[PDB]
């Protein structure tokens, strides 16, 4: 059982609502991580802590490289404390504005990589990973993690969309106010394709209700550019009924992700 003490605290990596994450290092191995905080008072507010609480539970027994690891927790008293695997190359998404879009075989790789995450994930009985760039961070090399957990936190960049960088990623099935299966993650899949390659995803608009209008009715088009290996990738993934959205399995079988896929 570990406790603040043992561990050094550098610099914010990223502010949440409900609290921080630092970079940190165990003191005597020296090892950096990463030290999720939860200020805890905020969270019985929004009223939640069994949940969380079994998060770490289920998140403990998650072993994948395309997962970002928990390795431990603890807390004190006004805090709660996620032990995390330390991503260097931080998120997807400042790489993303970086660049201002991706290339196919950059994309390509990045999206058997998460595939094999919410496969993995499924066969684990874990259901709905938030994969928007955002949560998505880049480990020693290229390879990428799924971050998920912790309600969301940002290292300070763009203003822009704050959040309203939302529903662009919920499937109809969910911002409709019904259930949702395991097919709920293939429409994240074909978003975050389609902003791979595009700078921006299918839905974006200047308001909620409109977003929700092309979400629902599944209006969104592709510039010149994108390929059709692309297009039909993401319109197999992009359907209203979640029935008609490919399996993991087939998507990383899919003809344009194994030509341009590095993995
Ligand atoms: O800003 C940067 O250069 C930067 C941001 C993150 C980072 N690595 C990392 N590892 C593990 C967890 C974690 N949380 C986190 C922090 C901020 C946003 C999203 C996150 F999920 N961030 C390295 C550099």
């Amino acid at each position: 059982q570990w406790a603040l003490e043992d561990f050094e605290i550098g610099r914010p990596l990223g502010k949440g609502k409900f609290g921080n994450v630092y970079l940190a290092r165990e003191k005597q191995s020296k090892f950096i991580l990463a030290l999720k905080v939860l200020f805890k008072a905020q969270l019985e507010k929004a009223g939640v802590e069994h949940q969380l609480r079994r998060e770490v539970e289920i998140q403990s027994h998650l072993r994948h490289p395309n997962i970002l690891r928990l390795y431990g927790y603890f807390h004190d008293a006004t805090r709660v404390y996620l032990i995390l695997e330390y991503a260097p190359l931080g998120t997807v998404y400042r790489e993303l504005q970086k660049l201002s879009k991706f290339d196919e075989q950059r994309t390509a790789t990045y999206i058997t990589e998460l595939a094999n995450a919410l496969s993995y994930c499924h066969s684990k009985r874990v259901i709905h990973r938030d994969i928007k760039p955002e949560n998505l961070l880049l480990g020693s090399a290229g390879e990428l993690k799924i971050a998920d957990f912790g309600w969301s936190v940002h290292a300070p960049s763009s203003r822009r969309d704050t959040l309203c960088g939302t529903l662009d990623y919920l499937p109809p099935e969910m911002i409709e106010g019904r259930m949702h299966d395991e097919k709920v993650d293939l429409w994240s899949l074909g978003v975050l394709c389609y902003e791979f390659l595009v700078g921006k995803p299918p839905f974006e608009a200047n308001t909620y209700q409109e977003t929700y209008k092309r979400i629902s009715r599944v209006e969104f088009t592709f510039p010149d550019f994108v390929t059709e290996g692309a297009r039909d990738l993401i319109s197999r993934l992009l359907k209203h009924n979640p029935s008609q959205r490919p399996m993991l399995r087939e998507v990383l079988e899919h003809p344009w992700i194994t030509a341009n896929s590095s993995k």
